[PDB]
């Protein structure tokens, strides 16, 4: 078996000490488990995968693959291009810190450091040349169906196996939409009053009508409306501020033995606001991205 | 279920890349996947629930627990004193580094800062100091039959089942001797011919007759024999140079998408060396005991 099969089936621990009596049952699923570090290595073996099954890539080819990405979908599809032969070059503003170019550059991925000033623009720009360029082939996670179809059939499954169908509400904090809409789908066809409710910064709270902006949940809250992400399933939107989850993630890590990343503390604390408002018999399952291990430099854990 | 009860179950992966035809099959258990990032979450678990079993401690009572460590293990037993309500003091160089610190600290552990000049010495004095003190509880991880026990009871099985008990060598770089011992007897008892092989460090080569030293390959190589280790299971040892080490775990993260810690590229190495000496129809097996995600700022990924 290689590294992509290693992939999934993430355990899901219930909270038993940042939660209340009045509160419902809170189950979080640890995504930091994975090899790649985070729940991105779903989407990204199987934009992979579903690029192989249509032909327009083949493993040990050493095709081209291009990602304006920085975050864990670049760690992820770096460590599936290194293990299935791959050539991939990522791009992203040049005030990246050395951390994570490290760890971008240890999996082999070639990166390329765009305009600081024009941010994530740049970034997408040089993304779509060298897609021309090299006819190199651009995952797209934003609005790449694979993406989707990733939590569809195994996140979702596992998570309502792990809960036994009994799950009252489900809550994520949304980045690209894959895993919302993918999980939302899978538990909203088998349970008939499941209740889907996205998280997002209250500082780039354009879900909830809002306008984008600068925020600490790495990950989350991307500042606009991915193609990925399917708003009719939404049941509601919980807006969190990192004074907030910050503090809760820090408890969730003292209190529960739980190092989860930034992403997870505002996920986390919007599942427990679920928790008080559904009540003692019910359950609530969320999400934890990843882990607190590429934190350690960030106000989180500083 | 709680964060303890997500250790262990780790996948197994085959090398496909770093091999070469001539050598035989290299399998490498994951340890890094587990909560608190190592396979030492294992012996820190089974520590603990072993006191309980004696009745030296009981869960949520705030009892305190001290032990001379700022590896793996303090990692583990932080992350499991959290969820069961065990207060923390752990001992160490004063010269520790901050990132490692502030992965303690994130767990609630409480830091001593012992003598830098004294090195582990200072560290072990002062923990003796507070056991006396406190009556606390001290894991004592070097000569804590639990910690062998952990590996003879969910390690070794996981390895012989995942691997269908078709093992002909079993590889591991020695820390507190507590996995060669507890796989090593269990795969010596069922199968026959299977030989286990210690991996130390050239620059601390104790177990070869040679001489202690400072060494790179953080958590194994303690530059002692410690009594968890039992001399009479192997059946040779490998001495490894960070030189020969670190490329090639830069060549398993790149090759293989494996992105693993200091001491794993030192054992994947001796690995290879064994793997070459069995030939083609054989099988090695040897464990990953950490991720690479802790070492971003070493010399083997900076
Ligand atoms: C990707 C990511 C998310 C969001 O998941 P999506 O499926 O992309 O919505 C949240 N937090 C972190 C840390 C992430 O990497
Ligand atoms: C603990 C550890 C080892 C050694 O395992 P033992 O069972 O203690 O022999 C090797 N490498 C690392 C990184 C470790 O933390």
């Amino acid at each position: 078996m290689r590294v992509e099969g290693a992939i999934g089936k993430t355990p899901v621990v219930r909270l038993a000490k940042v939660v209340e009596p009045d509160m419902a049952e809170v189950w979080v699923k640890l995504e930091g488990l994975n090899p790649g570090g985070s729940i991105k290595d779903r989407p990204a073996w199987y934009m992979i995968k579903d690029a192989e099954e249509r032909g327009i890539l083949r493993p040990g080819s050493g095709q081209v693959i291009v990602e304006p990405t920085s975050g864990n979908t670049g760690i992820g599809l770096a460590m599936i291009a290194a293990s299935r032969g791959y050539r991939l070059i990522l791009t992203m503003p040049a005030q990246m810190s050395e951390e994570r170019k490290r760890v971008l550059k240890a999996f082999g991925a070639e990166l390329v450091l765009t305009d600081p000033e024009r941010r994530m623009l740049a970034a997408r720009e040089e993304a779509l040349r060298l897609k021309e360029e090299l006819g190199a082939f651009m995952p797209d996670q934003f609005k790449n169906p694979a993406n989707v179809r990733a939590h569809y059939e195994t996140t979702g499954p596992e998570l309502y196996e792990a809960l036994e169908g009994r799950i009252d509400a489900f809550v994520y904090g949304s980045g690209t939409g894959g895993t919302i809409t993918g999980v939302g789908r899978y538990l909203k066809e088998r349970i008939p009053h499941v209740k889907v409710i996205a998280v997002e910064p209250a500082r780039s709270n354009v879900l909830s009508g809002g306008k984008m902006g600068q925020h600490g949940f790495q990950g989350m809250g991307p500042g606009f409306i991915p193609e990925n992400l399917d708003l009719s399933l939404l049941d509601g939107v919980i807006q969190v501020w990192e004074e907030d989850a910050f503090p809760l993630a820090r408890r969730l890590a003292r209190e529960e033995g739980l190092f989860l990343g930034m992403s997870s503390g505002g996920i986390v604390w919007a599942a427990l606001q679920v928790a008080r408002e559904l009540g003692p018999g019910k359950r609530v399952a969320c999400i934890s991205p990843d882990g607190g291990w590429k934190y350690l430099s960030t106000p989180l854990y500083a």
